């Protein structure tokens, strides 16, 4: 594994929100995808452009307390302030006593832990979160990755009934990352596609007994992910994904997986 | 891979409820069990015998957009109308990219997507849902199958504290399909029995590390299944099943799995 | 497996309208005492209800007949001041004569009352009548220490909000947690700096176990799981939070610390 470096910035955005960006003026919600191989180290030069204390907390990856992103471990950042955070990762293997150490690989996420409360409640609602993917050697790589975040009642801090919509062509291998935040449980459902409830979202082969599902209950800070072959056995189309809690889907927690025919049309639009 | 047909009907029932049925005047809640082998195609000639728009959406199985049963896909049925829903399945197998294509096998369900709201909140509430089972070559087959739906605060739309109960004899292989609907998460618990948290609800052998459970958290549109040897290790008796959300069990989300001795008797109460 | 074991257990009132199980009169705790068995063991519990209300013992996961259900339905509760012997049994996994694999009993489980307040023990559970149960399979790795975290409604182990509990270890210790949930709410359990496999033992079997590896898990009333970590592994010593991740729940004090000490005893910096 490699040693990698990046810049990250925390910024306030024009409608009361907050975002992470790989450069000033280009903060997104969700924050930028961070992708690593088991074994890589990542040093993040972090800058808080905001006038409240901010920080960076990550799930799953190895980090010392000094990079925990919390007041407890004196790991937050002053308004306008600067901090270098270090995340490490490791491949799995047998310990000397026979036991198997798990591996860093998986779908994870990062978020603020100090805006509003000492658990980042205001930071998170306002949009200070994003995805982390860690790859194991030999993992299947996708053509695309879309991140879907159920934050309280909104997908990706979008107004009710505003997608996001996601585009692909028949036969593409599309990866989704699915993170939940806030107060509520939800239930993630995709029309016309299904996945394995295990680490990668795909069966290892014919001995993998994992449940095959198209609907999964998630809570605040759960993350998981999966890959599908777009259109596989179902064909082109506007395939809805949504929370399947009835009041939630009614109130617009819905969006589209736009699967285009080879030439580039969809039937019925 | 057999090609098969059934007829289905949506009809209003007593106390303003709605059910799918295999014949006019025999609609049930939950709907009739639909069972298929991986490879099978099912054509459902569906008649809406009601005064409102109605449809059929299935989870897990392969379907074209023209069969997603939603408004957007012009796939609902007009009052008194007729529509031909086609559900396909597939066996698992190797793709040319080296990857393992999952398979349709699973505990799944179907339900209205259009009554009440564009997400079928009204139809699901009234009882327009039933179970689907897609089996894999070699799967163990039950002596009976019983379907348990937590729909909001009701079980199978029964009044509080009124079942359903299910009867088996000791040593029966009994399969349960557990589906959840509506607004609320639940936790499904069975006294006296337990299952594996995986595709078939049974461990594939000693190297299957799946959690063995007797209680599982579910949310709206989650479906899972399992089989048990009735009263294995525990004996005959009235074995309660219920949601374990305390206010929920208190308010009525309780039923009985009545497990008789071979002479048909059951201890006590 | 397998031995016959016998204990005594008492249900008693505690201070602030609470109630608990204990191994001796006057020693009730919340959670109740950890019961640990090997697959194949039978345990006989000599249970005495010292309270003025009916109480029972009902267990998840293990083998019991209806006479040990702990319920009103099965005539299986205990009258005020009365005694009953409950029996729990366990079995190893095995091939059945129908060719299938019988699941074994081993795992992370719990017991609680089923009859205080309501016929579902809502008031008993509310007031502290619950405790952990662990069943081992031959060959299971044993830990240096076991800690029980119960999210009971909004409180952790019926402790007042923002009151821990905290658990201490040394870097390299093999530490077991048992995580149980009760009451009315869903929760999501999270631990900083550590992770586990979502499976029977919380540890992957080897390179081909595809179980999801997580540091966050949603749980509902009566769910129980467990896992073991090597404290500090890859992350070092530190004051490591665990908490519910439901934002309003963490904010309101559903939090505690896994205090992991260097081999020299220190936690930097503190
Ligand atoms: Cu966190
Ligand atoms: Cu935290
Ligand atoms: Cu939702
Ligand atoms: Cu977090
Ligand atoms: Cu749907
Ligand atoms: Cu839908
Ligand atoms: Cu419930
Ligand atoms: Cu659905
Ligand atoms: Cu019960
Ligand atoms: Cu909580
Ligand atoms: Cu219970």
């Amino acid at each position: 594994g490699e040693v990698r470096r990046i810049k990250l910035y925390a910024e306030r955005l024009a409608d009361g929100q907050m975002g992470y960006g790989l450069e000033k003026g280009r903060a997104t919600i969700p924050g930028p995808l961070i992708e690593l191989n088991e074994g890589d180290t990542l040093h993040i030069e972090f800058e808080n452009t905001m006038d409240v204390r901010a920080s960076l907390h990550v799930h799953g990856l190895d980090y010392e307390v000094s990079s925990d992103g919390t007041t407890l471990n004196k790991s937050d950042v002053e308004p306008g302030g600067t901090r270098t955070y270090t995340w490490r990762t490791h491949a799995p293997g047998r310990r000397s006593d026979g036991t198997w150490r798990a591996g860093s690989a998986g779908y994870w996420h990062y978020h603020d832990h100090v805006v509003g409360t000492e658990h980042g409640t205001g930071g998170i609602r306002k949009g200070l979160y994003g995805p982390v993917i860690v790859r194991r050697k030999g993992d299947v790589l996708p053509d695309a990755t879309h991140t879907i975040v159920f934050n309280d009642m909104l997908i990706n801090n979008r107004p009710a009934h505003s997608g996001p919509n996601f585009e692909a062509t028949v036969g593409d291998r599309v990866e989704f990352v699915m993170i939940t935040h806030g107060e509520y449980y939800h239930t993630f459902h995709m029309h016309g596609h299904r996945w394995a409830d295990n680490r990668t979202g795909m069966l290892t082969g014919p001995d993998d007994p994992s449940q095959v599902v198209d609907n999964k209950i998630v809570g605040p800070a759960d993350s998981f992910g999966f890959q599908v072959i777009a259109g596989e056995g179902v064909g082109a189309g506007a395939w809805m994904y949504h929370c399947h809690v009835q009041s939630h889907s009614d109130m617009g927690m819905v969006g589209l997986f736009l699967v285009k025919k080879t030439d580039g049309t969809i039937p019925g639009y």
